[PDB]
RNA sequence: ACUGAAACUGUAGUAGAACCAAUCGGGGUCGUCAAUA
């Protein structure tokens, strides 16, 4: 055998009777370059090229914000809708 | 127990060189056609 190392697993009841789902994240490679103004292309004193791996669009992901109930009594004390301000 | 910031995938480079829209041809000339009585 060999372990798993990464993704993520799915739910799974005491009694699934099947292997939990498993998420993959699409992730590509962009690249991008730094031009030095003078010459107007990249150069090394400008460090050329560099790269970001990006999680790419279209990809959804849970969060939880959890808090107490004395904190929850305080915002909607001042807010009732006040997890409506949460959509941004 | 707190999102790093900032950074043009850009710079140079003629879809071009060679290649015949061409070869041959008198604006010419004679007997055929029909089948019977």
């Amino acid at each position: 055998l060999k372990g798993e190392r990464g993704g993520y697993v799915g739910q799974f009841e005491q009694e699934q009777r099947n292997l939990p789902n498993t998420g993959k994240i699409n992730s590509e490679l962009f690249t991008h370059n730094t031009i030095q103004d003078d010459v107007q292309r990249p150069t090394s004193d400008v460090g050329g090229v560099y790269s970001y791996e990006a999680i790419i669009a279209g990809q959804t992901f849970v969060a939880e914000l959890r808090l107490p109930d004395s904190l929850v009594k305080q915002i909607t004390s001042k807010n009732k809708n006040w997890q409506a301000q949460l959509k941004a």
